[PDB]
């Protein structure tokens, strides 16, 4: 499913995403635009054989099980192919470990590059929320 700004705004609400550790929803939504362009079976394969799943790039090397990434972690107890859904719960449930670590969103390369520091409630803007 590819989603539209507003209507993945609203679903990340709906699931709690919205201030979570901090974070506003115009940053969730930047950071989904830059790593998917909001398409929940987007997927990239990675130099070192991971790869990362969904609307939010989330990497097999620690997140999720794919069966094909040696030596890896599954810290989210979740096949990777739960995050490709259009349900996005799994995704989101994910995403919520990930920005606990203790990195913050910088867990994203793409967001620390074309997100943070930016004017992110420009992504929210004119949505019913
Ligand atoms: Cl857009
Ligand atoms: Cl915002
Ligand atoms: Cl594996
Ligand atoms: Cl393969
Ligand atoms: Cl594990
Ligand atoms: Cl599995
Ligand atoms: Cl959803
Ligand atoms: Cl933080
Ligand atoms: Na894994």
């Amino acid at each position: 499913k590819v989603f539209g700004r507003c209507e993945l705004a609203a679903a990340m609400k709906r699931h709690g995403l919205d201030n979570y550790r901090g974070y506003s929803l115009g940053n969730w939504v930047c950071a989904a635009k830059f790593e998917s362009n909001f398409n929940t079976q987007a997927t990239n394969r990675n130099t070192d054989g991971s790869t990362d799943y969904g609307i939010l790039q989330i990497n097999s090397r620690w997140w999720c099980n794919d069966g094909r990434t040696p030596g890896s972690r599954n810290l989210c107890n979740i096949p990777c192919s739960a995050l490709l859904s259009s349900d996005i719960t799994a995704s989101v449930n994910c995403a919520k470990k990930i920005v606990s670590d203790g990195n913050g969103m910088n867990a994203w390369v793409a967001w620390r590059n074309r997100c943070k520091g930016t004017d992110v409630q420009a992504w929210i803007r004119g949505c019913r929320l």
